[PDB]
């Protein structure tokens, strides 16, 4: 008798607002200008 | 008797608002200007 | 009798406010100018 | 008889206000002006 | 009759505030200018 | 003048070895027995 | 002047040996038996 | 003048032996029998 | 003149032996048995 | 002029031998028998 | 013998860049949000 | 023998860069929120 | 013999840089939140 | 004979940088966050 | 013989660096918070 | 809740009386005889 | 709750009597005769 | 909760009384003869 | 809680009476014969 | 709490009487003669 339940993962944001600039939300590499 | 459920994975986002510069949600690499 | 219930990983943010700058959730490497 | 139940994990933040400026969750190496 | 209940775990923050300048949780290495 | 090269990511495995049992790479929910 | 290079992420493993078994990247939860 | 270069992140392992039990990167939750 | 190199981070290994037992990276929450 | 270089992190191991038993990296909570 | 030249007159600018906000060059009264 | 010349009057700018916020020349009043 | 040359008013600026913030030549008066 | 030249009024600044926070001219009353 | 030449007044700067805060030139009154 | 108002700009004059000579309310440039 | 009111700008005049001569508001620049 | 009232600027005058000769409220530059 | 009123500024006058000769309120430079 | 009123800037007058000489507010530079 097993059970699993109401689990989650977030790996960023659940709700992100208003972008002017840069949002990334994984990156191995690179040159960001914000 | 196995039950699972309720289960969720969110990589960037659930709700992403109005967007003037830049979003990305995964890169390996390069050049991002906002 | 196993029961697993009710369990969240948050990386980054649940809720991200507006952006004129650079966020960024997770990288190796490089040049952030915000 | 096993009951495991609300866990959670934040790394960053929960909540994040407004940005002007660089916010990063996790980096190995690099450059950040702000 | 094993329970376990309640645990968190928090790495940088559960509310950050407005930012102008440069917000890291964590970074292995590199140069931070605010 | 940006220049950004050889970034690279992996999320599993570059190189699986034969399998006799179960290997998933991500999975959001259920119930693997090998 | 901006170079970038040469970055590496690797989530689960790069080499990886034969499996009998169970083996699992990522899970967001369930029931797993080797 | 910038020059970020050779940084590396690991998660789990880059080299994984042969498993005759069970092996996971990350859980949210569950249970998990070896 | 910036100039970042060679940063590493391992979370849980680089080298990870032969498995009979359970190995896990890392978990919110749970039941494991060995 | 900065130049920053050769910063490693490690957080459970760089070379983890053979496992019978169990082995965690990092538990935020749960039952664990060996 | 009367002579009047080369004058010149700029109130907001001559040269504006790019505009994600809010730019106004006069206003006798109100609510501004950017 | 009158000569009168090279004459400039500027009020808020020549060049004006790039814009997130709010940028007003003159105001007799109200609210500014950036 | 009246000669008159090379004269020059600046009110608030000749060169204005990049704004994410609020930037105000003139004003009677209000509330400038920044 | 008269000859006047080269005379120059600067009120707030010939060069601006940046700006995140908040920057007035000149103002009669109010009030200012930043 | 009147000759006039090479005069500047100056009330706030001539260069004002980067602002996150409150810069005003000239105030009757008020409250600045920064 | 923003509410503004009442404000007012006169840039010559509300009430000009009789005129024999040259009222002028802004001049770039010019010879001017009354 | 941000309520502003009843701010006033006069460049010149409010009233201005009656004109025999030469009234000029603003010049750049030229040559005035009364 | 902010309340701004009642603020007033004057450059010149209000109340400009009868003129024969030459009233200039703002000049970069010129000749001026009463 | 904020509230400011009443502020004044004033450059040249308020009240200014009858004139035969020159008044000039601000004058980069010139000549100016009464 | 803060409250701020009744500040008053006068630069050259609030009353200025008969004139039928020279009255300059400000000068960067010239000649006058009366």
């Amino acid at each position: 008798g097993y059970e699993v339940h109401h689990q989650k993962l977030v790996f960023f944001a659940e709700d992100v607002g208003s972008n002017k600039g840069a949002i990334i939300g994984l990156m191995v590499g690179g040159v960001v200008i914000a």
